[PDB]
């Protein structure tokens, strides 16, 4: 309404847009439970990234709190049940990270195709083992895109320029609409045996938990490569390890995990697995857009 | 024609349908190379067969030595030239693989996927460290606009990159047809966020990226060399990475292969590959086809 607190390291545009809207802004970081509660005592708004934990205790203590903004995707650090219970509106910026997640996904596909992380590691270990490496050309290969939201769409248009056949599935996006962005929709069971590469870009739901599992992996072409830059758990982690161990899956690229940081190291340590510490939204540009989009939403409210 | 190395079965197809008689077999010794090359005008090789001065001089009927790939380091060029033997290669067969790796490299420079992988493999979860940059809206300068240069251009245009470049052989109209606006070299350096080289290695291209050109670059330029070692002056690249003038470099090639000076390979902002630009089975098969076509073009 009048005072907003930013409790994580956000792009400076966020403060600027809120102040342009007429709001007072406090910019703090790495605050503990009581530190955050004290700052919030005169704030009607709170903007977080992922580090600040908007727990039940935080929500209940901040009496003037009306809105909780998340500069990004995934409101896991916010207690939605406690927020709904206190009449606090919860906002996020899903759109702001779209290009960054799509670019990383394409980066991962290329990394799997040419074993770039493994090659760099080999080189940094003072080795020159050309004969140990053999990559694959993306041109003429089939990329399966499960989830045809904005991220899935951006991935498709970039990989089409490589000469990849882009096929996929989304129960919301019609075959006519996907055709307009070059994605041929087929029923799931038809997708699995055709893909050389599979990339998942769906929200995490009961219907999408373990979408890639022992049964669907068995339906895949031998040597399939899997990319998960969406949500941990869409690709059943145990089933993936089994697929990598048998050779059913020739490689996997993971940005997300069921537990972050993952305590089970079997996937990360696998020689055919490349990974990142959830870097999908980690670009100067994505952070700027998220900061802007959350500040605009807060100004729209007042 | 004799095929001395492990090649695609389509090599024989084009050679035979062209009218020539072929002999295959691989893993042939020094004397097994002196003999067997008895009565054929042509010889087709890859990387394993080392076409040395001794082999060349022993085969008096030899007129052409074909290489299924780029780079004739395994062929004694001086020795073939002495006997009047033509040495041909297939750089076009490797075009797609080299362009694909380059694009992979650009992506790795913006997001540091190889470094993030290594960090993850050491049990680390370093989010702040690997905060990257978006390719959309960035300028990619492409120096050398042959088939590799143009293939890189069209792929990176789908990422919303502004593709500029220079090639003294390629006309501004030809480059404009694949969305590359040509500008003189001195105008390219201050505009780029990323610079990638796809030129042959010649005195005109040796050290094309040097201390002077790096000082003309925008602070934090990311550099890619998937062409030939020496195009980017390695000493100048290291100075640029040290000051921060260059924020990162992706190298598939080195002046010396393997590189003995590990300072670039060991830099945290450098990603590298042991010359994998042509290391796909698809490039190998295509090179196999292209060299057979060239041998058939004898008339
Ligand atoms: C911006 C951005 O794309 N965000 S996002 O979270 O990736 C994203 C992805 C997709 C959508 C819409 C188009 N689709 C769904 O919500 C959807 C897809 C699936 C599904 C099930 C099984 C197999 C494949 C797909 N089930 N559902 C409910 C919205 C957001
Ligand atoms: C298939 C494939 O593309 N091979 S390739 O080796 O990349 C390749 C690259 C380019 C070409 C032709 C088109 N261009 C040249 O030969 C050229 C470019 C330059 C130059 C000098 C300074 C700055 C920028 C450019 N000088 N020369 C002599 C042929 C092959």
């Amino acid at each position: 309404l009048r005072k907003v607190l930013i409790s994580d390291s956000l792009d400076p545009c966020c403060r600027k847009i809120l102040q342009d809207g007429g709001l007072q802004v406090v910019e703090k970081q790495n605050l503990s439970k009581e530190e955050l509660i004290a700052e919030l005592q005169d704030c009607e708004g709170l903007i977080v990234r992922s580090a600040t934990k908007v727990t039940a205790d935080v929500i209940n203590a901040a009496e003037k709190l009306q809105v909780v903004g998340r500069a990004g995707t995934g409101v896991d650090n916010v207690d939605l049940e406690a927020a709904t219970r206190k009449g606090i509106l919860v906002m996020n910026t899903p759109n702001g990270n779209s290009l960054s997640a799509a670019e990383l996904t394409c980066g991962m596909i290329m990394c799997l195709a040419r074993q770039i992380p493994q090659a760099t590691a080999s080189m940094k270990d003072g080795k020159w083992e050309r004969k140990k490496f053999m990559g694959t050309e993306l041109n003429g290969k089939t990329l399966g895109i499960l989830g045809l939201g904005r991220i899935g769409r951006e991935v498709a248009t970039r990989m089409q320029s490589f000469g990849m056949k882009t096929i996929g599935y989304d129960p919301i996006i019609s075959p006519e609409v996907s055709a307009s962005f070059g994605v041929q929709q087929l029923p799931l069971e038809e997708i699995w045996p055709l893909c050389d590469f599979i990339t998942v870009h769906t929200p995490l739901l009961p219907s999408t938990t373990g979408l890639l599992n022992d049964n669907t992996f068995a339906q895949c072409k031998k040597g399939v490569r899997v990319v998960n830059c969406a949500r941990g758990g869409i690709v059943d982690e145990g089933a993936l390890l089994r697929a990598l161990q048998s050779g059913q899956c020739a490689g996997a690229a993971l940005d997300v995990f069921t537990e972050e940081p993952p305590r089970d190291r079997a996937l990360v340590d696998h020689e055919n697995v490349i990974s990142c510490p959830h870097l999908g939204a980690s670009t100067k540009e994505a952070q700027s857009r998220c900061g802007e989009e959350i500040a605009v939403q807060f100004v729209d409210m007042v």
